[PDB]
């Protein structure tokens, strides 16, 4: 019957494959095909829309690989009478401003993040590191106003929680996965050999996991490395090793909400002109470490170690 799309940026990450899962499961609920393709870069996605059409697809939840792509992308599916909603990060005009009469579906990003800069700092207390000889590297993705929020939310919430506003080092990485992360934040290491224990802020745990592989490079140990991932989903190879590392846990999001409830929304504005809410906000939120991160995700429903 009806075609839809489910296009994502990531189709590598966790999240992504969940999203994907969820999907599937909304279109076999209410009577739809979901037609799952990668979007890695800008001339992928505005081809990949060109073959939904081909397909005879209706409409595309999209997670794109470039806010401003927006305009673009909102051209094309006009073109080809489609309906599109945005899951994850919001798209952008030419300016920068958000582009607001496309329906999104989204993680209460600022929450997020200061609840991760707040776990940070009590971690940090429990361990009992000096704040003199302690050091925040925040791995920025400032371009991105979902990653900006994440990351300005846990640096506000750190320095809420009063540490010092000047051991808090930003330093920008060119890709968000591992390599990227990994890069940035050993450019950032040898320029501090003063710092005896780090922080590690980034968006989403890719990030947070490229921080936590270049301090194991500069010879730190796990007991001196806090990192805490956003995902959830993401980090469960991490958390599952043998060993502690410098990754202490992860804030769980609910890409199973987002994955279901776009396409579902999709559904019934296609097939109802049901007219979606302009913003969606999910603000789910647990907090997964070694100890309790296989029966939190089967809690949640996403099973298996
Ligand atoms: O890239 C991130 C993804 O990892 C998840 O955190 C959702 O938001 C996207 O911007």
């Amino acid at each position: 019957n009806l075609k839809l799309g489910f296009l994502v940026k990531q189709p590598e990450e966790p999240w992504f494959q969940t999203e994907w899962k969820f999907a599937d499961k909304a279109g076999k609920d209410l009577g739809f095909e979901v037609i799952k393709i990668a979007v890695p870069d800008g001339e992928k996605t505005l081809n990949a829309i060109d073959s939904l059409a081909a397909s005879g697809a209706k409409g595309f939840v999209i997670c794109t690989p470039d806010p401003k792509l927006g305009s673009a992308i909102v051209a094309k599916a006009r073109g080809y009478d489609m309906k599109v909603i945005a899951v994850d990060d919001q798209f952008v005009n030419a300016k920068g401003k958000p582009m607001d009469t496309v329906p999104l579906v989204m993680m209460a990003a600022t929450k997020i993040g200061e609840r991760q800069g707040q776990e940070l700092y009590k971690e940090m207390q429990k361990r009992g590191w000096d704040v003199k000889e302690s050091a925040v590297m925040a791995i920025t993705a400032n371009e991105l106003d979902t990653a900006r929020r994440r990351t300005t939310g846990s640096m506000d919430a750190l320095k809420a929680a009063g540490f010092p506003e000047k051991q808090i080092y930003q330093v920008p990485t060119k890709s968000n996965d591992i390599p990227g992360a990994f890069d940035a934040a050993n450019s950032m290491l040898v320029q501090h050999p003063e710092v005896k224990h780090w922080l590690i802020v980034g968006m989403n745990d890719s990030t947070v996991l490229g921080g936590v592989r270049a301090t194991e490079g500069q010879g730190f140990k796990a007991a001196d490395i806090i990192g805490i991932g956003i995902n959830g989903v993401d980090a469960v190879s991490e958390l599952s090793k043998a060993q502690a590392t410098g990754f202490y846990g992860s804030l769980l999001g609910s890409p199973d909400v987002h994955g279901y409830k776009s396409s579902e929304m999709l559904y019934n504005w296609v097939a109802k002109d049901v007219e979606p809410p302009k913003f969606t906000e999910v603000t789910d939120v647990v907090l997964i470490t070694r100890d309790n991160f296989k029966e939190e995700l089967e809690k949640k429903g996403l099973g298996g170690k």
